[PDB]
């Protein structure tokens, strides 16, 4: 399937991904997409920020959902 995540910066990604992806699945598939670390990503989907443990399954995200990628910089 096929999830997009879209920017603050305003540009949308695209993602193929798995119904039982982890949230730590996504943050790789960004960095090997946009070169940002995981541990650097914040993920928020229907205004829920999402844990790198569960899954895409668990929070209900089904084919072109969208997701917003959040940049933590410490
Ligand atoms: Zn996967
Ligand atoms: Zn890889
Ligand atoms: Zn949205």
């Amino acid at each position: 399937m096929q999830i997009f995540v879209k920017t603050l910066t305003g540009k949308t990604i695209t993602l193929e991904v798995e119904p039982s992806d982890t949230i730590e699945n996504v943050k790789a598939k960004i960095q090997d997409k946009e070169g940002i670390p995981p541990d650097q990503q914040r993920l928020i989907f229907a205004g829920k920020q999402l844990e790198d443990g569960r899954t895409l399954s668990d929070y209900n995200i089904q084919k072109e959902s969208t997701l917003h990628l959040v940049l933590r910089l410490r």
